[PDB]
Order: C-alpha cells, then sequence, then structure tokens
C-alpha cells in the first residue's frame, strides 16, 4: 500500500522544480520529490501517469530523484541508474523515460509500454544528411572533415549503437554530450552536426525549437522501435495491476490526453 518510487528528470517526462517560495510547498500539478542524496516538486508527463496509478489502484508513494547514475547502466556486473534502485530493491518502482530493452527486461520486469519511442537524428535544418544510413554516419572516419555526432551516453540509445553499430559507437565517444541541454546547444552552435538520441524526447525537442531550426528524423530500419515502461522487480505483484491500469488509461484516452497536454509542440 505504500511504495518507494525512482525517477529522473528528463523534460517533459519528469520536470523538477523548487517548491512555491511563498507556501514552500508543492502547487500545481506537482508532488514533492526528495533526492537520493538525502524542497523539491516533481511534475510532468510520467508524474501525471503515476499520480493516475495512484489514485486508481490505491497506493500511497514516495518518491526519490535518482543521484547514482541516470537510466540504468551495467558496469563491471553492477547495475547504476533507475534501473539498479529496482534490480537492487531499493525502490518498489521506477519511472520515467526509462526505455525497454532486452538488456534491462532479463534482470527488471516492466510494465506494458505506455510511450512509443525508438531512436532518431536531430540536425540543423540546413544540414544536408539523408538519415542514419548515410556514410557519414555510418563510415564516418571516411571523409575529409568527419561529421560531428554524439549521444548522451550510458543509457539505451549508446548500448543500442554499441551493440548494432560498434565502428560507429567507437566514431562518437568523442562526442559525448553530458545532458540533452548541452547537446541542443552543440548542435546549434555547430559543434555537432548531429545529435543522436530517444526519439520521443527528440520529437519533443523539434517540436519547440525556437525558430524552428532543429529537425529530426526517424531512424527508420537502422534501430528497432520500443517504448518506455515503468520498471519493477523481478516478478512484482505489482506489474498486473499496473498494467491493467495503463490499459485502462489507454482505452479511456488518458493517455492520449496526457500526450497533448506535455508534449504538444508549435514546429511540425
Ligand atoms: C530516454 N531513455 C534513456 C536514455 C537513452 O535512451 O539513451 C534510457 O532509458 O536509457
Amino acid at each position: 500500500q505504500h511504495l518507494t518510487v525512482a525517477t529522473l528528470e528528463e523534460r517533459p517526462f519528469v520536470i523538477v522544480e523548487p517548491a512555491d517560495p511563498i507556501s514552500g510547498t508543492c502547487i500545481r500539478d506537482s508532488v514533492p520529490c526528495r533526492s537520493q542524496l538525502n524542497k523539491r516538486c516533481c511534475k510532468g508527463f510520467c508524474i501525471d501517469i503515476l499520480k493516475r496509478l495512484a489514485h486508481t489502484i490505491g497506493f500511497s508513494y514516495d518518491l526519490y530523484l535518482v543521484t547514482n547514475g541516470k537510466h540504468g547502466k551495467k558496469i563491471d556486473g553492477v547495475w547504476n541508474g533507475m534501473i539498479g534502485e529496482v534490480f537492487y530493491q531499493r525502490a518498489d518502482m521506477a519511472i520515467g523515460s526509462l526505455t525497454i530493452n532486452e538488456e534491462r527486461s532479463e534482470i527488471v520486469d516492466f510494465s506494458v509500454p505506455f510511450v512509443e519511442t525508438g531512436i532518431s537524428v536531430m540536425v540543423a535544418r540546413g544540414t544536408t544528411v539523408s538519415g542514419l544510413s548515410d556514410r557519414k554516419f555510418q563510415r564516418p572516419q571516411e571523409q575529409y572533415p568527419p561529421l560531428k555526432f554524439g549521444t548522451v551516453p550510458n543509457g539505451s540509445t549508446e548500448k543500442n549503437i554499441r551493440s548494432n553499430y560498434p565502428d560507429m559507437h567507437s566514431y562518437m565517444v568523442r562526442y559525448n554530450q553530458p545532458r540533452v541541454e548541452e547537446a541542443l546547444t552543440q548542435l546549434k552552435a555547430g559543434k555537432l552536426d548531429a545529435f543522436i538520441y530517444d526519439a520521443a524526447v527528440l520529437n519533443y525537442m523539434a517540436r519547440k525549437d525556437e525558430g524552428c531550426k532543429l529537425v529530426t528524423i526517424g531512424s527508420g530500419k537502422v534501430f528497432a522501435t520500443t517504448g518506455y515502461g515503468i520498471a519493477l522487480h523481478k516478478g512484482s505483484r505489482w506489474k498486473r495491476p499496473i498494467d491493467l491500469a495503463l490499459l485502462q488509461f489507454l482505452g479511456d484516452d488518458e493517455i492520449e490526453m496526457l500526450e497533448r497536454l506535455w508534449l504538444s509542440g508549435i514546429c511540425h
């Protein structure tokens, strides 16, 4: 009846803000969230999902922001990030822009996916590349000044590229970005020619770009389609109620409403 939930900031799925200085509380559609290191309030698409699950299923929760890495990476036998919090049973569940992949699915249970995603590439509107099938990407060191392109490492995007396109991955390493905000800054400054990342996030960023100067190209057949899912302990008794609720939200057009509310933009 009381769940500990791990999350991670990734706008607009999870957005972190200070408490209202006037009231010292979380007002509007926000909820209290503390840091794993230990005030702060969280809102966004995934938080609205969490609020609805809590109400529909009938649990209370304690929400915290992960500081031990980000989404989840396995290094030398040990998981960090949201996946690690769930895998090591520090949290009952983790929710945010958490991408379902084979590696993670082996060790945690995932809810049914509630956001469709995958991998896409974002470029400046003028930049002449065809997409991720382009040799500028695929054979990066075959030309005069090489194309500069990178990702934010340590997550499902990098894992997918390393597994499927190890030569391209080795090239991208020097262009790793610390977060999406910095990657976008480098794209606009021409320090990167392309940014390869989660499709749901990139599409949102392109829809919100000032001047509509950034465009995304879907990866097509280069990478598979997947989804965000809620991570739970392997064998969790929470998987079924959560799945049924999510499936219900989908059919009630509640998820579509949340998409309109949180993910809509101006550019097309
Ligand atoms: C939005 N997904 C994150 C970051 C990434 O895909 O690289 C992840 O699940 O790892």
